[PDB]
């Protein structure tokens, strides 16, 4: 029923290592250098964290409902899944 969103993510083991990736977004390095660097997400960890576009029910209740609160370009702070911790950025909105 939602609006397809475009959506990045850095999927790492623990919230210390979340909040460390989200800091260093603002210290120089991109996000597509960094999920190559730290994300466990084998999927898109080669895409620089890009996971394309989905909507209602195609990703993760967690991450769904945290992507849907970002506004475009915003980075998550560290959001838990079964997963792991996610870093999230929503790239494109319709």
């Amino acid at each position: 029923m939602k609006p397809e969103i475009k959506a990045s993510h850095i999927l790492v083991k623990d919230e210390a290592t979340a909040k460390k990736v989200k800091e260093e977004l603002g210290q120089g390095k991109s996000f597509e250098e960094l999920a190559k660097q730290y994300s466990e997400d084998t999927g898109s960890k080669e895409k620089g964290g890009d996971l394309g576009f989905f909507g209602a029910g195609k990703m993760v209740k967690e991450f769904e409902d945290a992507a849907y609160k970002l506004k475009k370009d915003e980075v998550s702070e560290p959001v838990k899944s079964q997963f792991g911790y996610h870093i999230i950025k929503v790239t494109d909105i319709e």
